[PDB]
């Protein structure tokens, strides 16, 4: 009725319409399939259609909607799985009765009503637990190439912690593994977990906004007073549809691909999910990067937003150093406030040690090292099987929080 | 109808007035085709399914559907197909198939998936007791070039036993055809499909033709057979969708790469899978821009598949064949398949392979002791018989049973 | 016919209308050609066949034929041709060549090819035992510069037993002709068509002498005959392909080098191979751009040929000529083509001198002892039988049988 | 006539109608000539190389001629020439110079172009007895920055064997220069004829200064001599050429280098071999850095050429002058050239060098004893005679026959 698309082609569709808002969505109205408006020129406005682009023609009718995309949020969502639209993806079900509409986009707290985080959030792992250690309100970040350990560690944490809400976001990543997520927690955790899930096949948009569904739906049941655990898949598969997003609507290229929108439009997402006046968001956010090196575009810039990193390394991948996660690279930004001085002060000389025994490790090899002339190195040596049965750990195990600090002041020993 | 307004050596250009985007036309003349791939409103980019070399400017343009769908039917078993669906073999009567079916076709849906944990034996050692494969999973097989991939789908076709094998060899040598039905007994050739286009083809054939591959191996899936689907390097299709995606205009985001193969390579790689009538167990091959396997197009395969099997050069100089890496190789599934005694067995066989890459060079020049290191003398013990357990000869195969029982008794 | 409106270094833009491409022109005030390459509404780009340094504006444009086509003729065996297709003999008088083809042509089909098994004999020894080739595939030799590649194919054009030999020199020294002209006999000059570009030549005359060299080779391998096409750097093709596409606007994807280079070398030497009615046995040199084999011209070029012969520099600086390096190289008929002693005796020889490359720091300072692996104190003891067996001198051939015998003997 | 529209900085264009390319046109206000790159349909682009400042909109031009010229005559021994052609000493008279020939030309015909057969007398007993020069060989120096370029490049000006020689010094600077030419006296300086531009210059006369030491080269061929052409630093002939390819604008291909100095390589140093009247026999420098290990131009340039020294650093911090590495360096045409007793004499003694770099740094460390090997004793009754019979000072000159002969009682 009102604008006319006039070019189709790659993730966008440009039509004449005048007088748009930016953000607004519009039913195609021939189709029934509708699209959002993302940057407005003269009288050619760039939208970013929902679903695929195939099918359609030039002059194809293009009717109005609404001034902005909310989803719908409620109590009656637990234990139920949401696309990244915000429709429920399972079809077996009566549909729920979501009484909330909710806008997508939103704004961080007050950052003077962010208190500081002096609560540990205990997690399982006993590395990261131990070495490094949460707390109830930080971000952390669990950096690692491509099939290293992300998805396995973050199964062992969503096994392992406990919060009153968890919301579990799927974004990007292989269909298979929606069952497995659902397989490998118990029924007592499904009585308490929303999955937002949108795997790679779906559009730029759906794999773009389902960051924000998991985010928005976090928010709302903070905002009720319960601490819950945010669980983020791969917020690099945000990052590339953000990058092929603005791209395709004619924005430049700084720091390797990647427009200034996606820099910009991480930390308007990032920071959502901290402390607040009531409750708090936990948030775990996994990135995949575009090589082995973490000094990637967005592996660097993520790194700088978030409150703790986890690098995990592929070369301890090779030799069945699992879980992989490297412990002079990693790091957690919190670990002063949340525990006592005897856990920071043993888990500083065993980080100390594990960088000890990396210097003397290849002049060992070549058969070069001699024992004696070195108080510490030796030091990092007699203890260093002891200390590998606390630094790695089977996947089917959840430790408790005492055994990991009687475990680490025996190691440190 | 419309004239052509320019040609551009991959894709052309033209005057049609409100046409689709997906839409197939006849060149009017000359009897070729184009398909619309974009539209700025009255000039659309097309992309040809022939070479270009002939055309001129106001060439008429006849319409000929909305899509181009391949004619497929259970009469596919046992015959050769061009990229594009059509036969190939003209000695023998054309085939009748009933249906129609498009090329673009959804994945099965997430809830519907049902967690695999079957095993699916291959022929190959490193990939029964090492690596494990589950019926549904997509596995990749990563290496450089003349590694030993194809010798190694060659070994794993008359190795594993699948109802319905539909093989793709996109993008590779024409003199491959016959030995790829070399390798195959009439037992194995009466049910397979085997989907062929060479190097010489345009780009639109070559970027076409792994969906034809899966478009057939869904419909001997939705019948309720394991399929076997199989492509030869699968980056012959990331590198003609470079071509086409950068001669459409859109930028470089990664190596050389356009963003739209990016996004359109899941939505290739996730039809072949575990689904609720039948299963598709499907393995890639990929190629990799050097010895490198952080590759774009590696990197990207390998951030997909549920299982990557890396082939390294370094292990073809020394005349390790197979060339697998064990270190590099990963299956996202053996531990819901395998039992865990096998499970612990593997692990502790992975470890004597990296002990001894950690001793050998403390061994060989002559500072290891023997009695040292209580692991260090098991992998100097164990080495002969670890390798001989990871090589093996293109003619041989083994079964399961064998396989794992010179496993327990190798790694003890 | 048209007028030029735009005159670029390399490509020049005429006015004219309703233009095919691949159409070539006269500038008819001269007597020099040039050819379509794209078109626009009405103005076509085009591509001249000499150098560009004497042309105008209004400059207008005869048309001549539809497609640029070369005469051949049984003739052509002991003359000399260049990549446009004339000859270069002033002293000779011209020959008669009835037929005309053009040079772009289609390969035999996938299936009609057959596996090769016979045996090519070359005369280089260590190529001849340890890898071999086949009659119908195509080796490809990878070096840096200057470290033995022509002298190569001297030495196997030589020892070889063909029936024509097309002996294409694309981009190279023209020096070297009368030095490759030298070394033939008369009775080998006599059926063999030689064709020359020279580097001095423009990005189209030395892009278009591969076709022209393999289009002869295609007319006497359709009389049915054995032909040998020896190509001298095809990656000089692949350096005029890569000026021509960034002249017409072509992005990088790879090392400098547009998609148009990529997409037009497999369709090239994919039309050379086994055959219906006769066979094109090709051995193609290609200069890596530096000395590593991870050049993306030398990676794309082993990634379709089948089997490539790995010179280094290493051996040849310490005198081990040829320095085919045997770790590094390969042929993939070579199990398939000889016997399976002979096979497991190139297979343990290769084997052996990597062995050594992993023993001689224990003797070169002195941390070997003789009685610990008995292969090794076989491959030290054997060594001087083996380079007095992979080195041989220029003049020096051997045939087949000696060789066999001579490989039986030096493993024992 | 015509004027300028607008200066983009670098490039400028002027409105010319049916001017044609090559044509060399002069500012009217100054005495600054320049040259059309590439034409449009009224609107030439054009390309200042002297100062660009003082410029209107609308700043007139003047036509000359098709292209540029320089004056050639039998009259240049003796001179500074200017890279434009202008004789650069001012203070004589430019004489009867009646001749008239362009900067480029082609290579003779490579039938006409035969085999190179005679030795080159050069002087230094290095690159005379163990390497050999030829008449009509494109020997290339690779020289560091320290090791002696300019001493031993005197004396192969001094020591030469050829009727003329022929100078150029593309990118230099004013001592730099004139320390050269006061090493090489009067009496060499009668048959030279100097091609001087310094590092001052634009980069246009720079890229001509070649063209034109190469084009008076082979007036001085002509009339049926042997001509010695030098070269200095083709590395900066490079980069000149470079910076003028990168300003007209031009994609990088490979190291910072437009395509146009790849394809300008050939052209230019092709043209400077043997000949069907007389021959020039041609010696470049390439100056190696300690930054970079490719280098493209090196690479390059090592690929056109045919026989190169390599003038190394270790061997100029211990004082042995010149300071060429055997074994590291070789000239191709030396087979041909040399009797076959000189030949086997002059093998080994490259032998005996490096047989005694194997045996010292065996020995050094402490590993051998004297007694081994009469390969390694002959190697140490004859190290000081070797080292004799290269070591050469700067006013030393030998002839032939004592070099053949020296040689003879070295092998011994
Ligand atoms: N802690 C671990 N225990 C056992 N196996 C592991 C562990 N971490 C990684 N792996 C192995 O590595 C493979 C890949 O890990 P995955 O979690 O799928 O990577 P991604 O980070 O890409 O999702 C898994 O199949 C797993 O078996
Ligand atoms: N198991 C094996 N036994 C013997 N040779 C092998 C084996 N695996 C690889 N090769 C060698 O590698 C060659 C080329 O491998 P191929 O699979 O054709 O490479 P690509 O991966 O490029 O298709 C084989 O012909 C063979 O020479
Ligand atoms: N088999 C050999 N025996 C002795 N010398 C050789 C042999 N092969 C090459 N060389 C030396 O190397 C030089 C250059 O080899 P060539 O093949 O011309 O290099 P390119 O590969 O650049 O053409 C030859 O002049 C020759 O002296
Ligand atoms: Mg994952
Ligand atoms: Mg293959
Ligand atoms: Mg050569």
């Amino acid at each position: 009725y009102e604008g006319k698309i006039i070019n189709i082609g790659g993730t966008i569709i440009k039509a004449r319409l005048p007088k748009a808002r930016i953000g607004a969505f519009y039913k195609i109205e021939p189709s029934q399939r509708l699209a959002e408006v993302i940057a407005i020129d003269e009288d050619e406005v760039f939208l970013l259609p929902f679903e695929h682009v195939s099918g359609m023609y030039c002059g194809q009718w293009l009717s109005y909607q609404g001034d902005e995309f909310k989803i719908r949020v409620g109590d009656a969502l637990l234990g139920r799985l949401i696309d990244g639209i915000g429709r429920p993806m399972e079809s077996n079900i009566v549909a729920p009765y979501l009484p909330f509409e909710r806008s997508l986009y939103a704004e961080p707290p007050d950052p003077l009503l962010r208190q500081v985080i002096d609560q540990p959030f205990i997690l399982g792992v006993r590395a990261i637990d131990g070495l490094l250690t949460c707390g109830i309100g930080q971000r952390i970040g669990i950096f690692a190439g491509s099939g290293v350990g992300k998805s396995t560690l973050l199964g062992m944490i969503c096994n392992g912690a406990s919060a009153d809400i968890i919301v579990l976001a799927l974004i990007g990543e292989r269909g298979r593994e929606v069952n497995e997520f659902l397989a490998l927690l118990p029924q007592s955790t499904l009585s308490k977990c929303v999955l937002v899930v949108t795997t790679s096949d779906r559009p730029a948009l759906e794999r773009m906004k389902a960051a924000f569904t998991a985010t928005t739906i976090a928010e709302y049941f903070r905002d009720q007073g319960k601490n819950v655990l945010l669980m983020m898949d791969s917020v690099t598969r945000y990052a590339r549809a953000a990058r092929d997003v603005g791209l395709a609507s004619g924005e430049p290229d700084v720091r390797g691909g990647f427009p200034p929108s996606v820099f910009s439009s991480l930390p308007k997402l990032l920071e959502r999910a901290g402390p607040a006046p009531k409750g708090s968001i936990t948030a775990i956010y996994t990135v995949l990067l575009e090589s082995d090196n973490v000094n990637d575009p967005i592996g660097d810039e993520v790194r700088s937003i978030l409150d703790g990193h986890i690098v995990l390394t592929r070369e301890l991948a090779e030799e069945n150093h699992f879980p992989a996660i490297d412990i002079g690279l990693s790091a957690s930004r919190v670990m002063h406030n949340v525990v006592t001085s005897e856990h920071l002060r043993a888990a500083a000389e065993c980080k100390k040690l594990i960088a000890t025994y990396k210097n003397v490790e290849l002049l060992i090899r070549i058969g070069e090292y001699t024992m004696g002339q070195d108080p510490e190195a030796d030091k990092a040596i007699k203890n260093r099987k002891l200390i590998q049965n606390f630094i790695q750990q089977s996947t089917k195990d959840i430790s408790s929080y005492e055994k990991t600090i009687e475990s680490l002041f025996k190691v440190v020993a």
